[PDB]
Order: C-alpha cells, then structure tokens, then sequence
C-alpha cells in the first residue's frame, strides 16, 4: 500500500474527463487539471472565461518565466490560443517532488473549456513528437523524469458512473484484480498500440486486421468515446445491432445522433453484447483480449436514465478512449515501452470486464 | 492575496500545539507536524506508540538516506531518540517546493507526544546553534532557503480558543489590522529578544530590565505558556492579583495548581488586568509594547467553563509562548534579524489585544 496518498486523486463530471490537482507557481495556485493521454503540451486557463472558475495568474508569481513565444493547438472539435513560459509545478496528491516545467498560458480558445467541467487547463501526457509548436517543447512527465528519481511509469484507473486514480512512479495492486497483459508501445508520439482481432459476444468481425488500425490505434485518456475507423464502425454496428435484435432502435441511436431513456433501474444490460479488443502481445505470437461491457460503450447523458452509444466513427484510427479505459487498470510503462491492462478494482451480476490471455494469433506484424 | 493557499493551513487541539502537515519520502507519507520555533530538528515518529496515529516508515520511502548516525534531544519535561537520515520533504499547503532536509527518525521517546493531540512530530524552526547532535546538522528552513527561491522568512497567525496558518516566504496582510512593530532578534540561535519594560493595567512593574531577559527572552510557538524568570513571575503574580482583587482565588490558581471554572459565557474577563511586554524597537531609543487579555493567560483547560493561569515561572529565562503569540500576527523575518508583531484579524466588546508605539525608552541597550 505504498502509493495510497495518489488512490482517488483523480474527479470529473461523466463524459466530461477526469482532471488533478496540480499546484503552479509561487506562491502556490492550485488548479484542476485534465488528464490527457492524448496530447503532449500543459496548458492552464490564464484569463477570465465564461466556463472557467478560476485561471492562472502569471503576475501573482515570482517564478514565473516568460518564454515569449506563442503556442496554438488545433483540434477538430476545438483550439486554443496562448504564450508560451516555464514555472515551478508540483500535484500535491501525486508524486512528492517540485518541477521546472513548460507551460502555455491560455489566454484564448474556442470550443475547448466545457461548461460545468471544474477543470481549468490540460496536462498533455503523451510524447514530444506531437507538442506544439514542436517536438522541442518538453512535455510535463519528460521534465518529471528528467529532474527527479520518480520512475519514468504512470498509472491510470478511470472509475465511470466520477472519479479515479493517476499512480505516477507506480502501479498499486489495489486497483486492480488478476493479471496485468501488456501490449508494445508500437511508436512514441501518441500511446499507439495493435489491434489484432475484434469480436462482438464472441463472433469474429472478420475484417483484416490493417483496418481496426488504419492510420493508427492509440490509447486517449482525453476522448469519451470508443472511436472507429469508418470501415469498422460500419461493420461493429451492423455485427451490434444484429446481437441486440430482442429490442429495435432507430438508426440515430448508433450514429449518437438520438439518444434512448429507461426508467431508474431498468436498463437491459443483457440484451445488449460485449466486445472484445485483442491487442498484440509481448511475446511472438501471442496476444490478450480486453473485453467491454455495454455499461461502458453506452455512456449516461431524473426518472428517466438516458444513453448514448460511445462507439463513434473516426478518419484519424481508432481511439481507445474513456469508454475502454474505465474497464481497467491501465499501466502506461513508458520505461518498457508498454501498456498494461487489469480488470480495474473499480459490471452487473452476470457479466464482467474481463482481461484474458494468452490466445495464438500470426502474422501479427501485418496490423500496423 | 496571493498567499491565500497558506491561510488557515495549521491545526491544533487547545493547549496541544499548532500543526502542519508535511509530506515525506518516496512515494509520499503525509504527517502531522508540531510547528515550534523554540528548536531547531525536524523529527518525526517513526515507530508504533500508544499515542500516534501514523508514523514515518523509512522501509517504504524509496528516496530515504540512513545518515547511520543517532540523535538525542533532552528537555526538562521530556525526551526523544532516534537515528538520523535525510529525504524529500514538501509542505502541500505551505511553499511550491520540495527540498531534501535532514529528518530524525524517533524511535523511542520519554513523555514526548501528547495523547489526543493529532501530531506526529516536530518541526523546528529555529537556528543551528540549538539543532542536535551539533550545529553541523541544517535545519528543515535553513535547507529551503539554501534549495529554493523562497525568501528567507516565515510568519505565524495562532488563532486560539484551534487553527491557525503558517505563511512561508512572505506576509499575507488579510492576517492582521495596523502596522507591523519590529524588535531586533538579539542573536540566533533560539528566536531571542529583548523586553524592556512590562505594564499590569498601565502600572509599570519596575524592575530592573535585565530581571525580564535574565537568561535569554525567546519567542516559542511550541511552549504553551508566557514564562517569566522567577523573580519576575513573583512581582507580576504580586501585581495581577492586586488589580483582579474584586474576586479572590485560591493562591495555588496563580502557580497554575489549581483551576478555577465558571458557568459557561459567565467568566468575568473584566475583573482581569490587560498585561504589556514592551520590546526594543528598531530605532536607537525607540520601543513599541504588545498588550494581551486575559482572554489569552487565562486558558480553557460541559456546564462550566475551566480555566488555568498560564502564565508561569522558569528557570530559564522569559518564554513568550503561545499565550502571548496568540493575540498577535508575528513574523519572523530571519533575512533581516527581526521579528514583527500586528494585531491578528483572529477579544470582547471593551477591550482589545493591542500593538502600539513608538515609545521613547533610554538605556535598551542595558537590558540584555
Ligand atoms: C468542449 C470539449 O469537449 N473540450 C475538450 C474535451 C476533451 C479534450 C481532450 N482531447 C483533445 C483532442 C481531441 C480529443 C479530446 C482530438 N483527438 C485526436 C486527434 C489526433 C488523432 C486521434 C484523436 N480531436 C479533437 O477534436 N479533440 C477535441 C475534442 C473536443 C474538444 C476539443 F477542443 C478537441 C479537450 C477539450
Ligand atoms: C507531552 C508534551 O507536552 N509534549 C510536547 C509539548 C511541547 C513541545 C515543544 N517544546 C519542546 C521544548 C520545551 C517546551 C515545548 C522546552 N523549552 C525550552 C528549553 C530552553 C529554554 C526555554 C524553553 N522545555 C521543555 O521541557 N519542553 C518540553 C515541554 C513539554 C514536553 C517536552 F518533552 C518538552 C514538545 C513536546
């Protein structure tokens, strides 16, 4: 029980991210922080917004160093605006250590802050091949590494409806159940990982495993959804609809255009199937399957319980995003260059999320 | 307000101590520590005893360094032993920073920890003359200053009846009302000053001035009491009960050997006489004074409300413990050798704890 003081130090509000606290500055101002496998830059809200309670006030600290250059990052969905400068940062229930880090005061943005969300900026966890402006903008857990003894391993276990744990330096056996199975960082830029095989309730989707990883397959803390490419989307939906055919739904429901209601309570978690996602493994040969249950992949939106379905299409690979990740214990080893995955400490009484292995599967190598 | 994250960052039982909480060793141990400017060790328990609810456990702390040598620290009323190492050390709700200090690990100890009172160490804020073994051995603020950009200076609002705040590096001028009056500090090693004349309700108790500093006069956040050298205590005592003469006590109440109570909300504080330390000022001449009520020497100890006179007599010179420190926001700037007192925003309907001058006072000097 060694890392117990980061047990819970993750909140958020459903479907809008899990955030940390993370102290800036001297003296000391403490925000709530997105937790984003899927971006590289740490970025705070550095002037008054609408959806924004608090912001990062860069006069009010005396170490505070202006870098004064600008940085932009672009989204499909949202963008933000800011300066570039470095300061002293700490996350008082993370590891006990004080960084020099990189930091981009945003001063605007568009679409990116969510209204009622209580986190204030992003801490972008990936590598430094994707910050901007460019690859020579150190990402937070580089500076963590490169200036303390803290284990260059972070942890992550993402508990749905919020809140979780980020274990940094570590993993704690408490958060998870059976095995940990990993599978190969496949490039350091995004956490990009293998696909070798899916299945819906048991029943290979058939399709070659080039597709479930067409352009990529990566590991996003930051996105909602299970997102696929179009080919496979098409192909899981149908495979979906046809396991779930006891009750009928409009054509929208699958597309997250509509959204179905039950009553408090009675929700048929049974009529609907689990999915399976088996990832390539660490031996030749050999790979484990990470398997879903609909209380992931359909997501909660005050008698009624309203659902949207949390697969969603993508023309930039497939996304493992927060609908996958809450299933699980996940040990993003950038040491070993892996990703591991437990049945999370944090299902119903006939089925669980399951990790399960190893299985046979050749020619692995031809996926990616 | 840029020192707000600090406000209000000390807790204490009544009469137990004020406590910080620090954060140790790798992955993090948060402890509660005794804040006391009357040493100069930080040590911590580190073993299972009757009256601590956790402990620093070495074993775990991956960033822990065995000093292999051990440590004693005597006083009249009690005693500790431990064995020496150093390890990382924050302050979650003091400074953004994070140091590697010398730490005590206290193995066994003599009438040391007080039963109920929620603290598990110690953290001395005074000078290197006093630290044990020697003066070889750097205090926890010495090694902040030496590591960090902090300022090299702290300050102490003690909110009695507890909490309090402890801002390190700075002043935060939401804590008292008027001006801050400095008095020099004489030498360092304790926090040592000079009183040159005190006042029972305005009348002058006219002793010589080397009587009050007649050893030493500390300021001590981790004694309870305003201690007087003997022949002071006698005089004052002498002068107390003569203007509180309107009800008479027992005379064991004065040596704090008997308590007197009082139907709750009934306890005549206007019967009592407002005491005044005069301290040497910073100009040649020049002193100021700090009153207190007796809402400050006279301590809570269901129906009735009991009370001990906590003021008392020593052999070792003046302690102006937190009796005086409560009424008061003290700081205690070490980069420029002096301690200051305001009132502190933490009284009744006609009287006030007060700090007032200037006062022209000859022959200070004398008076050490
Ligand atoms: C209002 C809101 O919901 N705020 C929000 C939510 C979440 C987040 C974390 N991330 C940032 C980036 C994100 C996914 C989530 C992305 N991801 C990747 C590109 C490369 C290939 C594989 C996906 N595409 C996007 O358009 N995103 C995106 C999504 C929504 C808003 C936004 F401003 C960007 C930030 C901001
Ligand atoms: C059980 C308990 O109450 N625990 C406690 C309380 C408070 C504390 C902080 N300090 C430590 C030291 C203290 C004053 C308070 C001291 N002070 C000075 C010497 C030099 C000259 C001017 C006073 N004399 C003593 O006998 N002390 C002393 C007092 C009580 C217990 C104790 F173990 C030592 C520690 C431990």
């Amino acid at each position: 029980g060694s890392f117990v003081e980061m047990v819970d130090n993750l909140r958020g509000k459903s479907g809008q991210g899990y955030y940390v606290e993370m102290t800036v500055g001297s003296p000391p101002q403490t925000l709530n922080i997105l937790v984003d496998t899927g971006s590289s830059n740490f970025a705070v809200g550095a002037a008054p917004h609408p959806f924004l309670h608090r912001y990062y006030q860069r006069q009010l600290s005396s170490t505070y160093r202006d870098l004064r250059k600008g940085v932009y990052v672009p989204y499909t969905q949202g963008a933000w605006a800011g300066e570039l400068g470095t300061d002293l940062v700490s996350i008082p229930h993370g590891p006990n250590v004080t960084v020099r880090a990189n930091i981009a005061a945003i001063t605007e943005s568009d679409k990116f802050f969510i209204n009622g969300s209580n986190w204030e900026g992003i801490l972008g966890l990936a590598y430094a091949e994707i910050a901007r402006p460019d690859d020579s903008l150190e990402p937070f857990f580089d500076s963590l590494v490169k200036q303390t003894h803290v284990p260059n391993l972070f942890s992550l276990q993402l508990c749905g409806a919020v809140g979780g744990s980020m274990i940094i330096g570590g993993i704690d056996h408490s958060l998870y159940t059976g095995s940990l199975w990993y599978t190969p960082i496949r490039r350091e830029w995004y956490y990009e990982v293998i696909i070798v095989r899916v299945e819906i309730n048991g029943q290979d989707l058939k399709m070659d495993c080039k597709e479930y990883n067409y352009d990529k397959s990566i590991v996003d803390s930051g996105t909602t959804n299970l997102r696929l490419p179009k080919k496979v989307f098409e192909a899981a939906v149908k495979s979906i609809k046809a396991a779930s055919s006891t009750e009928k739904f409009p054509d929208g429901f699958w597309l997250g255009e509509q959204l179905v209601c039950w009553q408090a309570g009675t929700t048929p978690w049974n009529i609907f199937p689990v999915i399976s996602l088996y990832l390539m493994g660490e031996v030749t040969n050999q790979s484990f399957r990470i398997t879903i249950l609909p209380q992931q992949y359909l997501r909660p939106v005050s008698q009624d319980d309203c659902y949207k379905f949390a697969i969603s299409q993508s023309s930039t690979g497939t996304v493992m995003g927060a609908v996958i990740m809450e299933g699980f214990y996940v040990v993003f080893d950038r040491a070993r260059k892996r990703i591991g995955f437990a049945v999370s400490a944090c299902h119903d009484e006939f089925r669980t999320a399951a990790v399960e292995g190893p299985f046979v599967t050749l020619d692995m190598e031809d996926c990616g």
